[PDB]
DNA sequence: GTCCGACCACGCATCAGC
DNA sequence: GTCGGAC
């Protein structure tokens, strides 16, 4: 019929009745655009969910092989995350092809998207560009996900304006809402509400209720028709997690879906198997806000208390025939970026290991004064075509789990066990690869005194793990098991920072309307100078921003003031009078090589910056004299036990 | 608690404009 | 990475 007029949450959804296309036909995208607008349109993630879940059930009846784009269009992905697949295309070059397609000037489509912060709106409600064109072909869900692709693919020398001409021919073949959806994915701020998690619950209750493999018309399109409430309930929250379970071994849907449409949910767990060479998705922290809270949430269990080491998750896969992996958090590979960790891993494991997938930290170390260094340093390592004999930055492994040994899965495991295991089968070898400092206790000035050891011995802090009670590797389960005591998360940490609001940014998304950001200054006493240290844009309440937005719109300038320096930082939109000081918290004190602040004074030519700057509370009673000055951040600065380190 | 999406610094890798 | 909001 007319997909203009496709409702996918329609009370009593049927997936054949209800669809907007014919069997064996292309998806088409409008229909894939209006299920994004209903679910946009509600804020109830279960509604959300279920109406997802009813274009999906449509797809697979109809259109099986659709669902791939169709999953794919929804999380707005390129593709299986170990492919590093990238768009390549930047706000401007958007906004840019948004002009040229709507035949509008760049500065006109430039200014309404910061107004509205939203390009989607922008893209939509411009129809001139069409000027005498007949309508294009329909898009078709595959068909967009191709381009994107194709957009994706393009490099080398001047791709940017092939990437133009294809953003532009799916403008001029849009239709109703799909401009706005197409401009949001293009911009990576697809803004649904709904994300991985709800599309894999929205995916099994698809594939429960309307079963794949079945001849058309479907013979089963309802599989909870003749349950209960309590029944239906229990029965797709126990397909979800089959599901889950085997998306967390294998984040792959080119791998997933193929298998999941010829033997069904219930047949996936044994083809898609956490398995050497295939990247899984990794055990996260919740962060906790002192020791007291760590002895709630895990009660009488035992737990583990580990240095948290500053570097990067280093995913490491040894394969049965001899082969090496590693990959990043994301399910990135690195194994171009690690020669080191390839030659390096005969000394790391006995003969008798023969394959393995190890949870390690990639830490910056130093041979010359045996001392671990600190972030900023590792980022300086090459992330491709690296040369063993040109590495200049050394790098040091801390395993803290055990996934895979010997062709068996260890995620069913304890801690207690796989942990046992990593001790039996693996030697420790300093400055190469050593075992997280670890401690199991109870007591709780033995636990304050290992956070202030991890602080002293260039840690950021420490991670909490039980040992027996819930202390397996099953991510569906919950996703952030383990636990993460940094000393920035108490009340009494000491690193707050009065500083000066001194520009303000255009809010989009959830913040469109008000501001977003803002940039923030220390005072330079000698040089009379109010020098930019970082911009802020996390720890306000809705209420709060909207008091911010209101009082400080009266202090915008329409140019900067004679002694404001902000030299390499993002040009403010709107000019503050230096006048509101805030209070602010952060973790660390970086080298900036863009921000002023307190530059001269620890470096020559570079200036300090804050790592996880986040606002506090207005300081009313300060003026922007009273403010923290260069001085005192660069006292800071050399303060820093890593700083102290060398 | 869960899930989602606002926002932060930094530096390698990449590309347009010249 | 931190953070707050809707459920
Ligand atoms: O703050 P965050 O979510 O990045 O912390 C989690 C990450 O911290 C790293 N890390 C460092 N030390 C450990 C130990 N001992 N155990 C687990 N993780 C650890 C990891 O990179 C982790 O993803």
């Amino acid at each position: 019929l007319d997909p203009s007029g496709y409702n996918p949450a329609k009370n009593n959804y049927h997936p054949v009745e209800d669809a907007c296309w014919k069997p064996g036909q292309k998806v088409p995208y409008l229909a894939v655009a209006r299920t994004f607008e209903k679910i946009e349109e509600v804020s109830a993630r279960l509604r959300m969910v279920e109406t997802l879940s009813n274009l999906l059930r449509s797809v697979v009846a109809l259109s099986p092989p659709d669902l791939l784009p169709v999953l794919y269009l929804s999380l707005n992905h390129l593709g299986p995350p170990q492919q590093g697949l990238a768009l390549g295309v930047g706000d401007g070059v958007l906004l840019k092809a948004v002009a040229q397609a709507t035949g509008r000037q760049l500065e006109s489509v430039r200014a309404e998207a910061a107004e509205k912060g939203d390009v989607g709106l922008v893209a939509e409600n411009s129809r001139s560009t069409q000027r005498l064109m007949l309508p294009p072909p329909p898009l078709t869900a595959s068909g967009v996900f191709s381009k994107f692709r194709d957009i994706a693919r393009l490099t080398g020398s001047a791709s940017t304006a092939k990437k133009i001409d294809i953003i532009k021919g799916l403008f001029v073949a849009c239709r109703h809402s799909e401009a706005r959806f197409i401009a949001r994915s293009l911009s990576g701020r697809l803004r649904l509400g709904l994300a991985e998690q709800s599309v894999l619950a929205a995916l099994s209750q698809a594939v429960s209720l309307t079963p794949p493999g079945q001849e058309f018309p479907p013979a089963m399109v309802d599989a909870g028709k003749g349950k209960t409430a309590e029944a239906r309930k229990t029965w797709l929250e126990e397909q979800g997690m089959i599901l889950k379970q085997t998306f967390c071994e294998v984040p792959d849907l080119d791998r997933i879906i193929p298998v999941l449409l010829e033997h069904g949910l219930e047949r996936l767990p044994e083809h898609c198997k956490l398995s050497p060479g295939i990247p899984l998705k990794p055990m996260l922290a919740h962060p906790t806000r002192g020791i007291s809270e760590v002895l709630k949430r895990f009660e009488e269990a035992a737990f583990t208390c580990e240095y948290k080491y500053d570097g990067q998750r280093a995913q490491i896969h040894a394969l049965e025939g001899g082969e090496v992996k590693i990959f990043s958090r994301n399910q990135a590979d690195n194994t171009g970026k690690y020669p080191d960790i390839i030659s390096r891993i005969p000394k790391i494991k006995l003969p008798s290991v023969t394959s393995f997938i190890l949870d390690t930290e990639a830490v910056a170390w130093d041979r010359e004064k045996k001392q671990i260094q600190p972030f900023q340093v590792l980022t300086t390592r090459k992330r491709k075509e690296v040369d063993a004999s040109e590495i200049q930055v050394q790098v040091c492994l801390y395993a803290f789990d055990l996934i895979y040994l010997n062709g068996e899965s260890l995620v069913r495991e304890p801690l207690s066990r796989r942990r046992q295991l990593l001790r039996e089968n693996f030697v420790e070898t300093e400055g190469e690869f050593v075992f997280a400092t670890s401690l199991d206790t109870k007591d709780i000035e033995q636990i304050a005194e290992f956070l202030e050891q991890s602080v002293k011995d260039s840690c950021e802090g420490l991670m909490v793990k039980t040992l027996d009670v819930d202390a397996t590797y099953e991510i569906a389960k919950r996703s952030h098991n383990w636990l993460k005591l940094k000393k920035d998360y108490l009340d009494g940490v000491g690193d707050t920072l009065d500083l000066v609001v001194i520009g303000a940014y255009l809010g989009r998304g959830k913040r469109a309307g008000r501001y977003g950001g803002f940039l923030l200054a220390s005072y330079d006493e000698d040089s009379e100078e109010l020098q930019a240290i970082c911009k802020l844009g996390t720890g306000f309440s809705d209420e709060e921003l909207e008091e911010h937005h209101q009082s400080l719109k009266a202090l915008v300038l329409p140019s900067p003031r004679p002694y404001v320096r902000i030299d390499g930082a993002v040009i403010p939109d709107h000019w503050l009078d230096p006048s509101a000081v805030w209070e602010v918290k952060c973790a660390d004190l970086s080298l900036s090589p863009i921000y002023p602040a307190a530059r001269g004074l620890v470096d020559s030519d570079k200036g300090i910056s804050l790592r996880f700057p986040r606002f506090i509370r207005v300081r009313e009673d300060k003026q922007p004299e009273q403010a923290t000055t260069s001085a005192q951040v660069a006292c800071l600065y050399r303060k820093q036990s890593q700083i102290q380190n060398q």
